[PDB]
């Protein structure tokens, strides 16, 4: 059976989270939520909680089929870990080409892997310069397929990330 | 002395408040800018500010200086669809007009394109985008490069307040 990974902060975008975890379940895949410390709550803009399953410290990102990386103002408390874990974490998946999914400013953890030059992806607005400073080509789609790195930009745009997030799982 | 402030929801409160008042308590006046003029913009913990002129009438030559309060703001800012904040910021990088930014204030600079080989300081949030937009990015209280003055977090206030203050003194 396969697994997401879906690290989070507090600040996340809710639907960012719900919608494509619904998608990815009723798929049959299942998802893991990695944060800060295991059974910690996160709370997302709108308010919605949702507790932590794995530690950081503690999470093999072998352990996952796919990365999954809500947005809204979660990606930016992720890139305030003083140890920069959470870049880490998302490094063993664009350097080893397994599917890494994100959405809104989700892609600002790519940029943390230092892997993005020459990739192709879209995101948030506020966050397409920042992407394309790291070297990405930087388009302004509803989703974007870049081998295994699919990207989308706003809530509105979930029908077709999620529709893409699955397919790339069933590979 | 005129000192433009950019600010959307969700500052940091004392990003705000703290060099507003440094400033006024030097005789310098500020005006906010904003979305939309006598609106008002809420902080994280909750101050209320408002907004004194709209963006799409601010220019930014009626201002000696720029200050960028952090938070959420800078991102908010960053949101606009037609880039203003932007593009208000590009007359002070151009024209080296004081140009202050706290925390995650300076994301905003990065759409300038003015940055290239520009020394910043800068929440550790921000640093590596900073960098890829080619500033030698510090970690100091305070930074000075030429009319450009940064800081990373409250903490470092006092110093930041005291470098702005010196900015406008000249």
């Amino acid at each position: 059976t396969k697994k997401v990974a879906i690290i989070l902060a507090n600040e996340f975008e809710d639907i960012d989270y719900s919608s494509p975890k619904e998608a990815l379940e009723n798929a049959g895949f299942n998802t893991v939520v990695i944060g800060d410390t295991a059974n910690s709550e996160v709370v997302g803009k709108h308010g919605e909680k949702v507790t932590v399953d794995v530690g950081i410290a503690e999470a093999k990102p072998e352990d996952y089929d796919a990365l999954l990386i809500p947005g809204g103002f979660s990606p930016d408390h992720l890139r305030g870990d003083t140890e920069g874990r959470y870049g880490t974490f998302a490094k063993y998946f664009t350097k080893n080409d397994v599917p890494t999914f994100a959405i809104c400013h989700g892609p600002q953890i790519l940029i943390d892997t230092d892997d993005l030059k020459g990739r192709t992806l879209t995101a948030v607005l506020n966050v397409r310069k920042d992407l394309s400073n790291a070297g990405a080509h930087v388009v302004d789609e509803s989703v974007v397929v870049d081998n295994n790195i699919v990207t989308s930009r706003v809530p509105d745009d979930l029908d077709d990330f999620n529709r893409e997030i699955v397919k790339q799982l069933q590979l």
